[PDB]
């Protein structure tokens, strides 16, 4: 019993933060408030208040986002002033999720302008916050309106995009786990969703690459990353994006105290639980080498040990879901594979 | 660009607790966490959990609600374990409110079982809960089910049935500003919502009844008051049910320590504005004045000055609004109705 | 999986006819066509042309209703000119019904005028028209708008209001088949959609009135009617306001060649059923007595052994439902009724 | 004001009629209808009929589709016995809009069981019928579900997949239509309706391919035609796949006693578009060249005369619309285009 809401605007290209005004004039917002990660004003700020003031949209308020931690969220919240129409989140994934949260708490439109993509954050109805000290993804709501500039993009560091390439590439073995999980009378999946989810992460996956800083390449990462957000709106869950390979990485994040992109840690996830499946090892053993995502990862120092534990307590984290980690035998093969596998023995310590 | 979440459960009437296995078993739910106000469990908690458990239902915890803090609340949602399907909300106003807004945060089912009805906190929307030490009305998510058992209400004490009636009447006076505001592109009105309040309002304005404990008095009360909370759900917004004089009883809650319950304040508001309107008057001083409560409420020794004020900041509740006291006019007019109505004079 | 379209516009009461311009407005319609019943021109033709005119809304065609033949509606309604934006239908039931089905085959608008209440036609998503010479029940669409002048159903033949009478109390019977169906096995019940049909009937079955020509006895007439029409939009079938009571008039128009009015078919069922539920008797009895509507169906000469045979075929309209009249033994009941029954001996032949 | 139904079902690969009943189990039918095509029942009959019941699932009754004639249609959907659960529609494109329109009537479930891919018909909320004498494009309901065996399409004459890349590749026009449509406020374009739509075409018109036959290159075409009606009901109106090219072909199909299979004559029409647009021009003559398009069309005689005229009445269609040919100029251009164009010399008379 559960309602969908795709986005009214979706802009991924070029010259889009120029265009910010008539871009989201379709919202017929009369006053926003604008959120800016550090930094972020001094290179885009200027442009963007310009554009929006001469579409005849008043802002009320610019402010900086300096955390996720969920009390100064709250905080910040309830500070917002009751005119304000719509929130303007611009800025990297962290940014985003607590202006999104924001938005989430006051049942405000919310308007996406990532300047990075780390992961799906900026096109999803999750959050990721700070709780208690621990990184936790929490329910909030799908962006309004999702504005990517690839200029932006191109400009961001290398980080950011393998780890958007490591959030991506977890749709395949996520979609392997909801099946698995369906046929175990535990779901049952929302066929579009898998539909959009597979299109997009099957189209970049496909596309030939200079570099990962390729206009085409950047472009192709962030429509799949976008889709991967609508697929679990629609779906009303998180399913079509985030399986096990996600439990994985939630789960390191309760017990490191400084835990690697989210991304990050879900695409080495990702190459394990294909292992663990036996489904599509290929595809994404070629992807994530031949765009230099094992490469940067061997510098990370990420430990064999941590990885085996995250696996062990993956189930955990959604104990009611019925992943291949939900399974004694699977977890064990998992560990087995961290300890053996010759891409993992050279990428983690 | 709004969705509408009618509630899948609707049960108002006898032998509804000793039953909610059964009724809550069409959500499919099947692991839910109870949560009982103070000295709730003492009352209803054996049965409640053996229907859910016989009803193969498992129960992952029973727990006590203590406050309507927000900070509390949020603490506390996010000790709800993950394997949770299901919140169950059994009490009054304040404890199904923290409930309500607990599965709000972690975007689970919620199951509204209300064993009084001091306002319309158990049908709608939206989480009255404390902000800052202040009594705030928050956005949380309209119950998935909602249980009345008129036994219960009618063993609750009277001073949530007057606040009960407060909350209700009070749909008369917000229907017109909402109309108002129409008139003065402010808003636009949504007249399937407008329809089923107006018809819950004018069911029970016209109920006959010998007293406000009234089996059928009360199954009146509470099906309007529930049909409240589904008319806000349908507009996307509180207007069907919150005009003035709920500005006026939000803004109170801003300055006094130590406020009336909520549909006290929104009905004396009503009254107030019913004056200022010019419009239902009669039928709004009938009702009030029949029912004991105004009678009731001039116990409570409520300050004229209080709700001058009120009356001034009413607008600054909701600025973006267009409500009669958003016109400083009629702002005069409300503060000289309290200084002359004879009615006002004697309960404040 | 089934999606609901509560209408936009909703207007009971008085003054709406010449009003109709700014009622409709909110359906920001730019070109319009009027289908008129036979009559009704003459009575408010130029009044609501002048309205619509004066909104700023384009009439391409004003037309006459003249029939509810299957055939001739789908040839009419191909002939609508691809620029119309909505089609409003002001008549009576036929009239209404007709249009309404035009406007489901063309995907428009469709705003609802009655000009009589015989039945809840003009609100709900079902439409009676002719098929191979037999009345019967079709699926359409609810309509988007329904404005419903009381001044002009004040006016209206005394034999349209006792319709209305009839086809409002059917819900007190048609709910209860609707609960026998469901503790069968047979369906699920909507909650929200039960609450309001009850809420618009009980409010009706307790107006106090002097006569039914009364605004107050008419407005809730025509409230309540609406609301069964919203009903039905709300569950997604006719059960809401649809139970034996109506498969009983259904198998009468198969067999008769000249049926009465749905609305007076469907009270004398509604009274029967009553006493076969043994549920709600006495205030069935009593509202049927007061309004006359027991007085006014004697003078019909409608035949016990028409009603014999309908509710012996009753279950065939709907074989699949599972009311009281799916069930032998409750048939021979209701035929026992038909046959003993006091009212029934004066009111049949 | 306007409700989305995406498809339950979506059923796109190898192995699918055989398993048509645990497919289609999802939407708890109990009891279905099967219409076949003419010659269909012989090749598939027998084994989605075992599946069927093997699901546990009844079987009312087994059916010849024998045309698309609006009359027969209407006759035959009322024919259909009202225990019915849901119609299951195999066979081409005039069976399967055939059995969607009746379940439109019925307002039952449909299930699309293409064994051809000439058109989106199967996937989208429109059927092309037969309405007095002329085929034309009306108002239906989108499937409930869509089960499509690539194996079955493998062995279709190659007429329908040749109809079926002209149906597809119009959405690049159709899309350029609707931006213009846009700038000139006659309408509002739906972000996600456009992504999908784009995203389907873009990931068909780049599959490498040896062969029309080739089974990657049908499961493209399949993916994107089943999306290109997603996107129609997604948006509420046929724009995402229906601009001015589409308006050519519905144009012909009022004066021409005998035309061409629609995505034929859609695909002639897209790259007429195409050069008027000057937009997407070697995409569009690339792929219908690469897929001998262009070749079979040359073999069928269609008239530049015919064009011609069908140009100049395109905006007859849907006067209330603005495509590139509302606008005079643009009708002259087109037609300049028919008489210049060296591949439009070649493949029409
Ligand atoms: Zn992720
Ligand atoms: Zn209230
Ligand atoms: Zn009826
Ligand atoms: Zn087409």
């Amino acid at each position: 019993s559960h309602r969908i809401a795709i986005p009214l605007i979706l802009e991924v290209g070029n010259n889009k933060i120029y265009n910010i005004g008539q871009i989201i004039k379709k919202g017929n917002f009369k006053r926003v408030s604008l959120y800016f990660g550090e930094g972020i004003y001094e290179l885009f700020g200027e442009t963007i208040e310009k554009s929006i003031k001469s579409s005849n949209i008043e802002i009320e308020a610019v402010e900086t986002v300096k955390n996720i931690d969920f009390d100064e969220i709250g905080t910040n919240a309830f500070k917002i002033p009751a005119e304000v129409d719509a929130l303007i989140g611009i800025g990297g994934g962290k940014a985003i999720d607590a202006v999104k949260y924001m938005a989430f708490l006051r049942k405000l439109p919310f308007i996406s302008v990532p300047t990075s993509t780390s992961n799906d954050g900026f096109s999803s109805p999750v959050a990721s916050l700070l709780i208690n000290g621990k990184r936790t993804s929490v329910p909030a709501k799908t962006p309004d309106g999702i504005v990517v500039d690839i200029d932006v993009i191109k400009g961001s560091p290398e980080k950011f995009i393998y780890s958007g390439i490591g959030d991506l590439v977890s749709n395949i073995t996520a979609l392997y786990d909801w099946k698995f999980e369906e046929e175990n009378h535990k779901s049952i999946i929302d066929d579009f969703a898998v539909m959009i989810s597979k299109k997009s992460v099957n189209s970049f996956v496909r596309t030939d690459f200079k570099s990962i800083k390729d206009e085409v390449f950047l472009k192709e990462l962030v429509d799949s990353l976008t889709m991967n957000g609508i697929a679990m709106e629609i779906a009303g869950n998180s399913s079509p994006a985030s399986g096990a390979e996600h439990l994985i990485s939630h789960a390191l994040d309760k017990f490191l105290p400084n835990p690697q992109l989210h991304g990050i840690q879900v695409g080495v996830a990702t190459y394990i639980m294909s292992k663990v499946h036996k489904h599509r090892e290929e595809r994404i053993k070629k992807i994530l080498s031949d765009t230099g995502f094992f490469n940067y990862v061997k510098g990370l120092n990420m430990k064999k040990s941590d990885f085996k534990r995250a696996i062990s307590e993956a189930h955990l984290i959604k104990p009611a879901r019925y992943t291949y980690l939900h399974v004694e035998k699977n977890c064990e093969t998992a560990k087995e594979i961290v300890d053996t596998d010759e891409i993992l023995r050279n990428i983690l310590v």
